[PDB]
């Protein structure tokens, strides 16, 4: 096997002209479409908040067309999904993760339209859900569309082209580029075989994708914390503390979404009605809190300057905390359509914050500033619950831009994975997709 | 299906034990990083309070210059070619090949070697890089506790030996993230599956990189500063900067390869002809590290000062040349040094010129030919080398302009495209294959 080897070194990256070509026009559709993804959902959330104020004064009344313009949002999602596209419920990334395993169909001319106009009214009525989800599951699918048009054969276009578009589809919900090649290439890629992606390609989907969304959101961050302090040598042993409480916590917070799945099916048993209007109740209740209290709603992304700035009080911060927590596994466990990814990293933030609030206290003499932690600590729960600690530390770095802060930041992520493993927690996406794979098994 | 269901629920699971070895794999990286770069300084040091004894006699300090870089050649060439004639070059086709289990790990052997070998080339002023050693010193450190605790299994000997190839690039660029990412895109098996644990990796990167940090803080290795962003009209030069570097990479490829080919037929292969040989090379760089240093040196020095645009196009262009002329006698040449780290000087180099070409050509777009330079600065990596994603991660955190990320990622980007396209080949897999053919003919 030696001279095979020697055979395979000197061919080795030479990826087919087609599949590079077709995935720049991936990733610039998936752009697109995720920009017009955003530009909805901002869109619907202005809406809502216009007709608060056309009631502005009758409290109750003002609570209520709150919560009703969430609830009928919420349920035409719910509905459009339980529908049109089972699959496009809940993130969508296990789905595209079993679509790369060649085990999940990629039923592109159904998904598209479902988990665009259903995550649009899920995400645009406030529920605590992420832009990712739909995304990369409406990249991978526009993947797989141009994959079938132009009837693209081989084993390493389905791959290849298909993940570029998961990627394309990260890269574009949260301006980060790496982030996006490095979360196929750690986690979404088929895990226990070799496979024929080509990195080449992933790279100029991103590419045109982010290219794309600069085109529509640029000069403007999605986070900006600005420039931290630095993080001193003797000061890191309190990051990998932290990580060991993400650790811990990590694989608690996968036992409820997963048992909080089982439990609300319970509440309409598969029902599509049932099922609807439960999605109303949880996204009017969002719509609610998305004007009572909008910190324990939403996506999350505008509470993360404010923690990490230390604005908050740390009662706010538990406030903030326990009420995401259930606000975020009432949205995702329910099957709306809409990500994990980003809600949880509004609550690595907080958690992260807390942590540094006691740590400034604790220890004056290292000239603590909260922030850090709450930087350390925002992609921890991506690291422990989702175990996938490099896409997370990369995403970070790509979107606070605190460099300095990066031994804090994989120490923390690493100490978070490894508690995680050792306390007997899962991946979340890969946890849901063998949940999925065995239930179709399990009904023959 | 069912089995795929039994690997998720079995996903990320890595043996304790192999994770606890991997974090001393990476502390003993790390630590033996250190230890190169402190003695390739010193060395450095010495040779250079020897030019200030004779600081007078300015044909007799040409000659001290030469001579003192001349014997730490000759060490460096001997100890190869006599110990461990695979310590020779770069080190990372080597360990590359290791993870094939293709090539074997000589430890014993390479570990001294390779340390003192390339003391001898990296501390005369040759221009090569700490990586190659670093990178190969770091895989047979994680082989050598492989064998010490008796680490059994197909996994511990791919994981302990990637996460030690990993922490070593990290401990020589203070680069915690491009180590991880080399492992990941460029040395692991390229062609089948593997059972390389990634989050092992990354505790063997995390302690070498703390290591690192306990002995070379606040002193950054290129310090360049926040430059001005990139406008979105701007980006389609970087594209054009790719495409240069893209027809240049194969070229700069063909050129090493060949000149491999070339500097034996001075040697024949003989330790004698050869050693006298590295001796003349290595006298060279100490020559040139004193009459023109950009000339010589790992070139780490060069590169913030054209960055900020202090250099003329003209000594721009002499630098380059002059640089791919000495770059090319020390790589090629078989002593022990990367090739990786003279490439960002190159890269720099031509970035920055394309740079001052951009600026004068368009004032509109109120450019500053730094950005360009930063672009460029792994796009030689990116051609020639072929592992981009690990080359812009690896500016980026040496850098820190992330707003210049597309820039970077473009530029990279169309010099791979170009360098595949052009009929050209990654450097260090088209080395082992070299080796690995030259072994069974």
């Amino acid at each position: 096997r030696r001279r095979q080897l020697i055979r395979q070194l000197l061919e080795r990256d030479k990826t087919p002209l087609a599949i590079l070509f077709m995935a720049a026009v991936v990733g610039t559709l998936v752009g697109l479409a995720a920009v017009a993804f955003d530009k909805g959902v901002a869109w619907l959330q202005n809406q809502r908040m216009g007709a608060l104020v056309h009631t502005a004064d009758n409290y109750p009344l003002l609570l209520t067309v709150a919560f009703l313009c969430s609830a009928v949002l919420a349920m035409f999602g719910y509905f459009l999904v339980r529908k049109y596209a089972p699959e496009a419920g809940g993130s969508g990334i296990p789905e595209i993760e079993g679509a790369l395993e060649d085990q999940r169909p990629v039923r592109w001319w159904r998904v598209l339209p479902v988990k665009f106009f259903g995550g649009l009214g899920t995400l645009g009525g406030g529920m605590v859900l992420g832009r990712e989800g739909p995304t990369v599951q409406i990249g991978g699918n526009i993947g797989r569309m141009v994959l079938d048009i132009f009837r693209l054969k081989g084993d390493e276009a389905r791959h290849t082209l298909l993940a570029t578009g998961a990627a394309a589809g990260l890269a574009a919900a949260f301006n980060a580029p790496l982030a996006g090649i490095l979360f196929i290439i750690e986690e979404m890629r088929p895990q226990f075989r070799y496979t024929l992606i080509s990195i080449k390609a992933v790279f100029i989907g991103v590419i045109m994708s982010t290219i794309m969304y600069r085109i529509f959101n640029h000069e403007v961050a999605l986070i900006d914390v600005g420039k931290l302090s630095d993080a001193p040598l003797n000061t890191l042993w309190l990051y990998l503390i932290l990580g060991i409480i993400f650790g811990i916590f990590g694989p608690i917070f996968n036992k409820w979404v997963l048992g909080m799945q089982d439990l609300l099916h319970r509440v309409h048993g598969g029902n599509i009605t049932k099922w609807v209007l439960m999605g109303g109740a949880i996204g009017g209740l969002c719509g609610l809190l998305g004007f009572v209290a909008p910190a324990t709603s939403g996506g999350g992304f505008n509470l993360i300057p404010i923690a990490t700035a230390g604005n908050f009080s740390m009662g706010m911060l538990v406030f903030i905390f326990v009420a995401r927590v259930i606000t975020t596994l009432l949205c995702f466990s329910s099957g709306a359509p809409g990500g994990i990814f980003a809600p949880m990293l509004a609550l690595g933030t907080v958690l992260g914050t807390a942590f540094g609030m006691v740590a400034v206290e604790l220890f004056p003499q290292y000239h603590l500033e909260a922030g850090t932690f709450a930087i350390a600590g925002m992609g921890a729960l991506l690291a422990a619950s989702i175990r996938a600690p490099l896409t997370g530390i990369i995403l970070v770095l790509e979107m606070t831009d605190n460099y300095q802060l990066i031994l804090p930041m994989i120490i923390t992520g690493l100490g978070a994975t490894l508690l995680a493993q050792f306390t007997g927690g899962k991946p979340l996406y890969s946890a849901i997709l063998a949940r999925t794979l065995a239930k179709q098994e399990a009904e023959q």
